[PDB]
């Protein structure tokens, strides 16, 4: 690694190059984190269940520690994610009686907890995803259902923003989503971001998960998708990258490791999407992968509990791997 390039200087004129993180992997990863990254992303601690637990209680500890290194490291730090149809208490949706609240109750819990959060760290955290995953992954309809959206209304992601904007009005909020890339899904996310914008609501940027496979979504679909959001005259970060080595219709879990032909793919993969990112450096500014090395990954776990995958451009041991080459050399 004395002679590695550094990812984040690699892209120095381009975008930010981060990482999500928690305190554990924090200190397991440290060394790779510090040589390679300029932003840092909670991977669980900032998230609604992990801060507010129950109502008046709040739990900053985690999300605190992961500031703090970031900060000591002149790291930037993107906020996830204020709300979401996931990973947030039952408490807040109900009443004493464990009835649903009204409209205006939520409201009022909504922007105590926007409030309360980005306040703490403003001047800390230069941006927020506000907004996770409100539009629909299958089916005709443009909103995926929440209690959110039941409880408030359609307008509660206006309702988010406004908060957000008045809690820190130097922060940029993000919609964030993922498989943002096909078609259908991507007009219905510009379609909402769109509505967003024309009534002057507060949303400065979308933020594109890149969840993404050795095949899909295609070249021609992600720099599609990019210049569609572009045109809305917004900021893109690419928020929680890895390329998994696994389709969505394939769920093995006798795979003990990658073959030959699959670490190959992806380092084509790596390399072909940096290369279109660098393109559009214009109006990406951050990529975010989602974790740094295969020793510590979601996808381990998800969609298939209990096997293993090896998405990230460092493997196990902390080295590069083939696509970490491809990836700096664009
Ligand atoms: O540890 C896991 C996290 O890595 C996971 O993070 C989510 C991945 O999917 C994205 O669409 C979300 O934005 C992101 O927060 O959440 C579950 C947790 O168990
Ligand atoms: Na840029």
């Amino acid at each position: 690694n004395s002679s590695l390039p550094s990812l984040r200087d690699v892209f120095a004129n381009d975008f930010r190059i981060g990482a999500a993180v928690n305190p554990v992997t924090i200190e397991m990863q440290k060394q790779l984190l510090i040589d390679h990254v300029n932003s840092i992303t909670a991977e669980n601690h900032m998230k609604f269940e992990h801060l507010q637990p129950e109502e008046g209680k709040f739990t900053f500890q985690e999300a605190d520690r992961i500031v703090d290194f970031a900060c000591s490291h002149r790291m930037a730090v993107r906020g996830h994610t204020l709300v979401w149809h996931n990973q947030t208490p039952d408490w807040v949706f109900q009443d004493g009686q464990g009835h649903f609240v009204s409209r205006d109750v939520l409201l009022e819990r909504m922007k105590c907890h926007i409030s309360t959060v980005v306040r703490r760290y403003k001047g800390k955290i230069y941006c927020w995803d506000v907004i996770n995953e409100a539009v629909a992954d299958e089916g005709n309809e443009l909103l995926r259902p929440s209690k959110w959206r039941q409880i408030i209304g359609d307008d509660f992601m206006e309702q988010a923003f406004l908060y957000a904007y008045e809690a820190d009005p130097d922060a940029l909020l993000f919609y964030n989503d993922y498989n943002e890339c096909f078609p259908e899904k991507r007009e219905k996310i510009f379609a909402l971001v769109k509505s967003l914008r024309d009534k002057g609501i507060p949303i400065h940027g979308i933020g594109m998960q890149a969840h993404w496979s050795l095949t899909r979504p295609s070249l021609d679909e992600i720099r599609a998708a990019i210049e569609r959001y572009a045109s809305l005259g917004v900021v893109l970060h690419i928020t929680e990258l890895d390329v998994s080595m696994f389709e969505f219709h394939d769920r093995r879990t006798d795979l003990a490791a990658p073959t030959s032909e699959m670490i190959e793919r992806q380092a084509e993969r790596y390399g072909q999407i940096f290369a279109l990112f660098k393109e559009y450096r214009d109006v990406i500014q951050s990529v975010t992968f989602w974790g740094i090395a295969d020793d510590h990954t979601w996808l381990d776990n998800f969609p298939v509990h209990g096997r293993k995958n090896w998405p990230l451009l460092f493997d196990e041991q902390h080295k590069p791997k083939p696509a970490f080459w491809r990836a700096v050399s664009v």
